[PDB]
């Protein structure tokens, strides 16, 4: 039957079903006050799928100059064109290679840049914010959303929204690589997974896909909707509640300092974006610090809502299109405050 809701990570987080039900605010807002993550799923069953495929975006903007970030070492390739990315997106013969002579996982930096969404693509930007969920929240003038309604002494969010691209990790070695380091944002957002490419030519990286959501520690519930249900999954996300930051700047500094980092006991290595908390780092912010997170897949169609403050971190297992919005709810509005 159809339901408005279930849960996932145990209990721990509230998964809603039903991305345009009126009703949604209701279940939502018991779990936001209390500083969790929440997904949305069948978003994706709400736009219009030909405004969001590679070959699109090549044929209409291909001819733009962008870097790149080899996800493997964090080398950049400056000043190439983005159909030399987006050409490769789901074709392997087709990446730009390392000098080992194997095709690079890379990251699209900053495109569309900065804020120039909407100006870039009027179109993609209509079908995203209207389709977007909980709108009381999420739309740039929604009633809980105080972004557009705050004076100088609260950071405000960038316009938006921006988009996310890059390819899957691929090999046992790329498991403890991150596609977005550990990092914190003192804004709301939502991030909507638009499309997964799953690729071909290397086409049979099915097998190390579920041997790193099962690592990554995802619940028996969330690998039900692959086996049973045979839904695309885009990328694995770790998230910690904002009361935790601390504890995990912790690990982090005696960690750094293991590996001969020369580092001022103040430093903060969330803010430096440089880790990714792999197996072995999990287990110990567990064992040693207490510390538990919220590990997450998002498929094709899910909305992953962030609470300002909390450390998150995302591993992508096929290659992804995202696109976030920020926004500020009255729930958080502490986090982004300039004094005290
Ligand atoms: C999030 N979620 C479950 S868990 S099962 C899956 N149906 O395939 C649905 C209802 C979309
Ligand atoms: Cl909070
Ligand atoms: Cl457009
Ligand atoms: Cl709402
Ligand atoms: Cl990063
Ligand atoms: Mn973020």
């Amino acid at each position: 039957s159809m339901t408005s809701h279930s849960w996932l990570c145990d209990g721990r987080l509230l998964c809603l079903h039903d991305p345009s039900n009126k009703n949604n605010w209701k279940i939502f807002r018991e779990c936001w006050k209390q500083g969790q993550p929440v997904l949305v799923s069948g978003v994706h069953k709400k736009l219009k799928s030909e405004l969001w495929k590679p070959e699109a975006f090549s044929q209409e903007f291909g001819d733009q100059d962008v870097d790149l970030v080899n996800c493997r070492n964090c080398a950049i390739i400056s000043d190439v064109k983005v159909r030399d990315f987006w050409d490769g997106f789901e074709i392997i013969c087709k990446r730009l290679r390392s000098e080992d002579g194997q095709p690079m996982v890379l990251k699209l930096k900053d495109w569309p840049p900065g804020e120039d969404f909407r100006d870039m693509m009027p179109t993609r930007f209509e079908d995203l914010m209207e389709n977007l969920p909980l709108p009381e929240y999420t739309k740039r003038d929604g009633r809980l959303n105080l972004a557009s309604r705050l004076p100088s002494y609260f950071v405000r969010p960038d316009l938006g929204p921006k988009m996310y691209n890059a390819y899957g990790l691929i090999t046992a070695e790329d498991r403890r690589v991150g596609t977005t380091n550990l990092h914190l944002d003192v804004s709301d957002a939502v991030n909507v997974m638009v499309y997964v490419g799953i690729p071909i030519g290397e086409g049979a990286h099915d097998e190390e896909v579920l041997k790193t959501i099962d690592e990554g520690d995802a619940d028996e519930v969330t690998k039900e909707r692959i086996h049973d249900h045979k839904e695309k999954p885009g990328a694995l996300w770790h998230i910690y509640a904002a009361k935790d930051a601390e504890k995990i700047r912790e690990l982090l500094r005696k960690v750094g300092e293991e590996q001969g980092q020369e580092n001022p006991p103040d430093h903060d290595p969330i803010h430096d974006q440089s880790w990714y908390l792999d197996q072995t780092l999990r287990k110990r912010l567990y064992e040693e610090y207490g510390v538990q997170g919220w590990a997450i897949v998002q498929f094709l169609g899910d909305a992953v809502f962030i609470p300002a403050g909390a450390p998150h971190q995302v591993h992508n297992l096929y290659s992804c299109i995202k696109v976030a919005e920020d926004f500020v709810s009255p729930e958080h509005v502490k986090h982004c405050f300039r004094l005290t």
